[PDB]
């Protein structure tokens, strides 16, 4: 049966140096958080309803974040080409307060905010497996396009402007997230 979860959770650990660091991570429940990780796994199938991730700083940097939703796409490497992505967001990797609205799920001034979400209504398909990390390399190592209908959608993230060539801790992603689960089955 049709199963609803709305929920935050603590998502990545944020760093900045003085070069560009692109990295990405998949919207899947096994990677979002690991009590989601750990839930959804009891259920075979599920479907976003609603996927935000916002950064919480706690100096010198800038954070970058945005979508690709056709696991084919090359995963930006300048600023400039993250620039173009959907749901692309940016600010200073020492702002944010503000955003504690959506993740403490209150009220409101938001334009002050780094944080974007999942476009949902343009999504490959409505029920997607429950996968792995792993897997999803995996599938990966054979056809490119055989991953975009395992997961809906890639977060990339940028993170230049440090002052410093060592890693700086500066804030984090929260996502926060509406799913819905089909199939129970054996964790």
């Amino acid at each position: 049966g049709i199963t609803v979860l709305t929920h935050s959770e603590l998502s990545a650990e944020i760093g900045v140096t003085d070069s560009i660091v692109v990295s990405s991570e998949l919207v899947m429940p096994y990677t979002v958080g690991t009590w989601l990780r750990g839930v959804a796994a009891n259920w075979s199938k599920y479907s976003w309803l609603s996927v935000r991730y916002t950064y919480i700083p706690s100096t010198a940097g800038s954070i970058h974040m945005g979508f690709q939703y056709d696991m084919a796409d090359t995963v930006p490497v300048s600023v400039n080409q993250l620039s173009n992505l959907r749901g692309y967001v940016s600010g200073q990797v020492k702002s944010g307060s503000a955003g504690l609205c959506f993740i403490n799920g209150t009220r409101s001034d938001t334009s002050t905010a780094i944080s974007t979400t999942l476009d949902v209504s343009k999504l490959g398909k409505k029920w997607y497996p429950y996968k792995t990390s792993a897997d999803y390399a995996t599938a990966v190592g054979v056809d490119v396009n055989i991953a975009t209908p395992l997961v809906p959608a890639r977060l990339v993230i940028a993170l230049l402007d440090g002052s410093s060539s060592t890693a700086v801790a500066a804030g984090r992603i929260y996502c926060t997230y509406t799913i819905q689960m089909i199939e129970p089955t054996a964790s």
